[PDB]
């Protein structure tokens, strides 16, 4: 028993991470069979970081202007690309620590563990969620760039974020592993606003079943609703609209409470309406949304 | 910027989990140099739970009754002792994946990573504080016992906790690696109350300290305070009393932040008597015990 904010274990990316030097900036690279990647605004000085135009920039760069150590061992650089927000350092030796691997781009609402580095060296790790918006709230400071999102199944990690930068707002903007930002982001200094963020409306369900599983269940009431009436309070309360593809992905959780989704968002209903009253609900006195239901069916079970 | 609950990186103690099997029983051991530890109540029947004699019940087991499996490969146990309530499996190989690491008996308050662990195999990392009252507030289900607590120290893993059991309440009773329980828990199936569990008071205002940091300074009053009168106003909460070495460990942040010790005191004090009123620093709708000032120093400047 118990709920905690769980982590995927860390080992698989640790063996993954390099530091990458270009003229005077040093940040993370993810080093998997023969290519290092990281943010192509390694190539940039504090004065480009403005304006760059990365192609100008990067044809001034050779394969020898990257330098790309693995804890104290240097990799031979032998080719070098940029694809979209990503540079791709072809070095001559294939990492011997590659898991399998994937590249994914996650949905906003989904859920990973983010280890934050610093000079090709792992700091920590935490689980995050992509906002509605296409933003992570993290903990990043200088040199985290590089630093990687992943989720792992079983014996394959799943890489699905980049960290490129933090917004004026300290929230945080990154690329999937093809170098694609999430949201409207763009690797240039400049005020850039992310959008109305909302609360991911189905993990704040599954984390309602994983408090009703854990004993926390105080907050069961004698109501329930309609998809059409919750979403209107949804609506109300800057909540992500609930459809039946939710309610599906929630049915193993319904299932093993005997609590049917529609009650649950009566429950979910009184909470938005009428607040804890001072209470809390696994620990937390307000309502968590960085649980998806597979998180909640994983860590209740016992998913290695 | 940002602010996070943080484990460490946890590849150096993914690479040191068994899997250990003593008749049916199977847990989680840790495999350092050519010695197993696991939870000693391997060796016991589900009867034997109950009012276990562990020195009566070891005598019936030989090194061939206790199946060490790390990943696929089995272990030859060569040697069994019991130390307090850890058994210690003499094996014929070196885990070529020790770490250089110590065993440590961490102080209530003090923070630590757990890798929850089923069959030998790890599930996830999250960040605990060992409460005043000596319990754990973890996620753990049956198979999690010989998961293990860490420090890492940059190469050096300080191992602080090995996982027992769960109390009727649904909080985690452990030991240090030399098998000594925290708090006053036996390994034993019997009712076991934990005390009055306080809140880490240093940890709070470590928190105070970063949220400031961070941006969020809503908190910050005008007015000062005193240890005396801080600490008639910790009694009233369930706080650990305040004193001089507390003070003493929080003057780095102090002095980063301009924010004297006694002030952040007077904060805490507001914040108490008058509650959050619907507002939440660093995401959060209360007030966080489990970063030391170590962790805020740590997560607030980049060490990896
Ligand atoms: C310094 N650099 C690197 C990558 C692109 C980028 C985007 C925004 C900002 S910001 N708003 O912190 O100055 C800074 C930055
Ligand atoms: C099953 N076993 C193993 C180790 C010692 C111990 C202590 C307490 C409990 S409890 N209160 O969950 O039944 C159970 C237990």
């Amino acid at each position: 028993s118990g709920f905690r904010k769980m982590a995927f274990p860390s080992g698989k990316v640790e063996g993954c991470m390099v530091q990458v030097t270009c003229g005077t900036t040093t940040l993370n690279g993810l080093w998997l069979d023969d290519v290092v990647y990281c943010p192509r605004h390694v190539i940039c000085t504090s004065e480009d970081m403005l304006n760059p135009n990365y192609e100008d920039l990067l044809i001034r760069k050779s394969n020898h202007n990257f330098l790309v150590q693995a804890g104290n061992v240097q990799l031979r650089v032998i080719g070098h690309s940029m694809q979209n927000c990503v540079l791709k350092l072809k070095v001559d030796t294939a990492n011997p620590k590659t898991p399998k691997y994937k590249f994914v781009r996650i949905q906003p609402g989904q859920t990973f563990s983010v280890l934050a580095c610093y000079n090709g060296s792992p700091s920590g790790v935490y689980q995050c969620a992509m906002r509605p918006n296409f933003t992570i709230k993290g903990s990043f400071l200088n040199g985290s760039c590089g630093s990687v999102g992943f989720n792992i199944d079983y014996d394959c990690v799943s890489f699905c974020y980049m960290h490129h930068m933090e917004l004026p707002t300290g929230v945080h903007a990154g690329t999937d592993l093809e170098g694609n930002f999430y949201g409207p982001f763009v690797d240039r200094q400049t005020a850039q606003a992310a959008g109305t963020d909302t609360t991911i409306t189905v993990n704040v369900l599954a984390w309602l079943y994983a408090a009703v599983i854990n004993g926390d269940r105080w907050f069961l009431n004698r109501f329930t609703t309609t998809l059409n009436d919750f979403n209107l309070v949804a609506m109300k309360y800057n909540y992500e609209p609930l459809t039946q593809d939710h309610v599906d992905i929630l049915g193993p959780l319904s299932a093993q409470t005997g609590i049917a989704v529609l009650d649950m968002c009566a429950s979910l209903k009184e909470l938005l309406q009428n607040g804890m009253n001072g209470r809390t609900i696994l620990g937390s006195a307000l309502l968590e949304d960085e649980f998806t239901p597979f998180d909640v069916v994983r860590q209740c079970s016992g998913v290695t």
